[PDB]
Formats: structure tokens, C-alpha cells, sequence
């Protein structure tokens, strides 16, 4: 078994869930054009572009697409960065790989601004070393990039006792690329068919299942 002294978490999907101000936000952007939904219906649309969802699903032109795009964004600046669901167990989980040392840090997809606005929301900003996501309107940043990024930070030489912990292929194909160990956690957005197809170095169910692969 090994030792690992350094934690990367991804955030959406492994340490918090944003579905209900994406949804709650879409539903306003559709509403801003007189569609009406469900969250329910809605789920299926955290994941992809919001082009795919308003070009591809509902059909808007590029132009209708953007004002779509926009009005997401302002729901989501608004009110939909306040709503966010912590999962289960991660607060105790965070505190115990803390309390034992461990350098504990994020590595996300998701713009920075919003991954400390959440981690801060939940009191957790505080055991984190540093968070790492993408510029606000700007190139959604890839997984390798943000790993490398956060590692630079540490001044990482033993790689060995790094792992990745995240929810999609994503998270592992970028820990591959970089040359660490990884952990795919199943109760997020990625199915048991995705992570296994990836081959991380462990699969985990649930949040408390984390302890034991890391202390
Ligand atoms: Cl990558
Ligand atoms: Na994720």
C-alpha cells in the first residue's frame, strides 16, 4: 500500500454538486424564450457545452444560442454559484486528511473564482493549499494543464506519493498524463462504465470509501 502525502480533488461531481444551479439556471435562460421546464429534464445538461445543449437540443441559431449562453450566465453569476450540495462525509474526510498532514489541493475545470466562492461557501477553502481552475470567460482549461499547474506550486519531486481524485475520465486521463496515481469516484457524473474504462489506480462508491485508499 502506498503513502500518499499530496491529494489533487476535482470539485464538481467530487467534493460538491452543482446541479441545482445549473439546472435552475438553464431553466431561466429557457425561460428568458418562453420554454418551460422541468429540473428534472434538466439534469441530463450538466456535462456538456451549453452550445450542445441550446444548438444541438433545442435547436436555437448560433445567434439565439449566445443570448441563451447569456442569460445562463447571469442566473448563474447571480444566484446559481450559491447553489451547490456538498457531498456527504467529504467535510469529515477533508478534515481527517488534513489533521494528518496532507497537502490537499484542487485541480478543476471549472473557473477558479467559482471553485473558491464554493470551497469558501462550505468553510473547506481552508484546507486546501491551493486551488487551481480556469480564467473566468475564458478557454475551459484542460485537466493536465491544471494538475501540472497546482504540482509546480508544491514543488513536487516525488511524484510517487501524488494522487488525483475526480469523478470523470477526465480527472484520469489527465493523472495519466501526468504521471500520477488516481482514484474515480463513482457517486458524481461519471458511470462505473466510463471510470472503468479509464483504469484508475482504485475505484471508490462513496465518499467515506476514500479514507481508506489515502490514510
Ligand atoms: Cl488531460
Ligand atoms: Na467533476
Amino acid at each position: 500500500k502506498k503513502n500518499y502525502e499530496i491529494v489533487l480533488f476535482d470539485l464538481d461531481g467530487t467534493l460538491t454538486d452543482p446541479k441545482e444551479g445549473i439546472t435552475k439556471s438553464i431553466q431561466y435562460s429557457l425561460n428568458s424564450f418562453g420554454i418551460k421546464e422541468d429540473l428534472e429534464n434538466l439534469d441530463q445538461f450538466i456535462g456538456p457545452p451549453l452550445h450542445d445543449t441550446f444548438k444541438e437540443y433545442y435547436k436555437f441559431e448560433d445567434k439565439k444560442a449566445k443570448e441563451a449562453v447569456e442569460k445562463y450566465r447571469e442566473y448563474f453569476a447571480d444566484k446559481g454559484i450559491f447553489e451547490n450540495k456538498i457531498y456527504e462525509n467529504m467535510k469529515e474526510i477533508l478534515e481527517m486528511l488534513y489533521k494528518n498532514g496532507k497537502i490537499l489541493l484542487v485541480a478543476t475545470s471549472k473557473p477558479t473564482v467559482f471553485a473558491e466562492t464554493i470551497l469558501r461557501y462550505f468553510d473547506i477553502d481552508r484546507y486546501f493549499k491551493y486551488i487551481a481552475g480556469s480564467n473566468l470567460d475564458g478557454t475551459r482549461v484542460n485537466k493536465n494543464e491544471v494538475i501540472q499547474y497546482v504540482l509546480d506550486l508544491c514543488n513536487v519531486k516525488d511524484k510517487d506519493k501524488v494522487i488525483m481524485v475526480g469523478d470523470r475520465k477526465y480527472d484520469i486521463i489527465g493523472a495519466k498524463k501526468i504521471g500520477i496515481d488516481s482514484i474515480g469516484v463513482l457517486y458524481g457524473y461519471g458511470s462505473f462504465e466510463e471510470i472503468s474504462e479509464s483504469e484508475p489506480t482504485y475505484i471508490v462508491e462513496n465518499v467515506e470509501s476514500i479514507k481508506d485508499i489515502l490514510l
